[PDB]
C-alpha cells in the first residue's frame, strides 16, 4: 500500500531490481471497463507504477517523475483473466530513462500460455 | 459508478455529450503517488476511462475500444489539489475515433486559476 | 536549406516565433507513399523540425533535442494537395518543452475548407 | 525506390518477410538536423515507413494505413555513422497491426558495436 491505487486493484509485486520489475493482477471486477473486460486505464496505470519504481531504482533512488507515456492495447483480457507485468529499462541515462512495460494475459480455460494484451513506453526525468 | 475503478478512487463525472466530457477529482492519499504527488497512472486512467465514454456516446453506443494512449504529463498536483479533467474529439470516423484528455489543477491557496497539468491523446477502434 | 530533409520535400516556412511556427506542403511525388497519399513519416518529419525550431527559439537559442514524438494520423492527404503545418507550445518551463503540431489540408476540389489530418506531440528537452 | 523520400535520403533496403524488415541509412549531411546529428524526423519517417512495408506483407498485400507513432529518441548520431533498421511485429490481427522499429548506430571509430538509438511502436489499420 504504498502505490495505493495497485493496491486497491488487487496488483500483487514479485520481483523489484534496477532491472527487472514484475508482478500480477487478477482481473477482477474492480479492474474492468463495462463490458467485463480489463480497464485499459488500468494497464496505463500499472505502466505508470512500475516503470516510476524501476527508475527509482535505477537511478540511486533519486527523485524521479514520468513525463510521457505511450501504451498500445493489443487484445482484451476478460473478467477472470490473470494478468502478468514486466517492466524493464529500454533507456538508462543520468537524466532521461526509458522503460518498458509489458502485459500478458492467461485464461481460465487456458492457464499456461502468455498472451501479450499491452505494451508500453515510459519516459522518465531522473532528478 | 460507471466507471469503477475511477469512483474508488474519488472521481465525480460532470457533463456527458458526444463532443465533451468532463469530470473533477479531489487528489487524496488513494490517488498518490507515495511523494504525496497525483500518481501519472491516474491521470492515464482517467484519459482512457472520459475518451472512451465520448466514443461510446459520438458512436451512438457501438462497443468501443482504446487501442493507443499518448500521455504527456506536463506538472504535478499536490495532494489537496482539485484536478478537472476534459474530454473533446479531435477526430471522429466510422471506424477510428481520436480524443483529447486535458487535466488541469486548483489549490487550496489558488481555486481561481486552472493550471494546465496533463494532456493526453487516446485512439479508439468502434464497432 | 538548413532543414534539409524539409528542403528536399518542398517544405516553405511562413511565420517563426518563440510561439508559433507555421509553413505549407504542396503534396508532390517526392511526399507520398505509394498508394498517392501523403506518407505519414513525412508528417512526423515535419512535427519533430517544427517543433524543434519552436523550442530553440523559445528557449533563447539554447541547445534542445527532441525525445519523444507520439503522433496521430487523422486523414489521409492526396498527391496535388496542399497541406499547412502549424507548431505551438503546449507547455514550455526550463528543461522540458510540449510541442503540439497540427496539419491539415486543402485540395484541388475544395481549397478553402482546412481539414485536419494529423496532430502530433512533441517533448523536448532544452539544455 | 518502393518509398521515394527515403531512397533520396539515401536509406537502402535489406531484408523483407512478414515477420522482419531492416534497412541501412548512412548518416550523410542530406539527413541531419543542423547541428550534426541525424534528424529525428528522419528516424520516424522510417519507422514509418518500415513498419508499413511490413504490416503490407503481413497483411498479404492488403491496403494498410499507419494511424499512429510513438517515437523515443535515446541517443544521437553524428555525421559520418552508419544507421541500422528493423521493423518486427508486435501483434498482428486482421484489423490492427503494431510494429516496432529499432534504430542502432555503429561510427567510424566503432564499427562492431552496434549502440540503440532510437525505438518507435507503429499502429496501422489494415484492409
Amino acid at each position: 500500500a504504498i502505490d495505493p491505487p495497485l493496491h486497491m486493484l488487487g496488483f500483487e509485486f514479485d520481483e523489484l531490481s534496477p532491472t527487472r520489475i514484475t508482478g500480477r493482477l487478477p482481473v477482477s471486477p474492480v479492474c474492468c471497463q463495462p463490458f467485463k473486460v480489463l480497464h485499459g486505464g488500468v494497464s496505463a496505470l500499472i505502466a505508470e507504477s512500475l516503470a516510476s519504481m524501476g527508475a527509482h531504482m535505477a537511478s540511486g533512488f533519486k527523485r524521479v517523475a514520468g513525463i510521457q507515456l505511450s501504451i498500445n492495447h493489443l487484445k482484451s483480457a476478460d473478467l477472470g483473466d490473470l494478468v502478468f507485468a514486466e517492466a524493464t529499462p529500454v533507456s538508462t541515462g543520468k537524466t532521461i530513462q526509458v522503460w518498458e512495460v509489458k502485459l500478458w494475459k492467461t485464461t481460465q480455460k487456458d492457464k499456461a500460455n502468455k498472451i501479450l494484451i499491452s505494451s508500453s513506453r515510459v519516459t522518465l526525468i531522473c532528478n
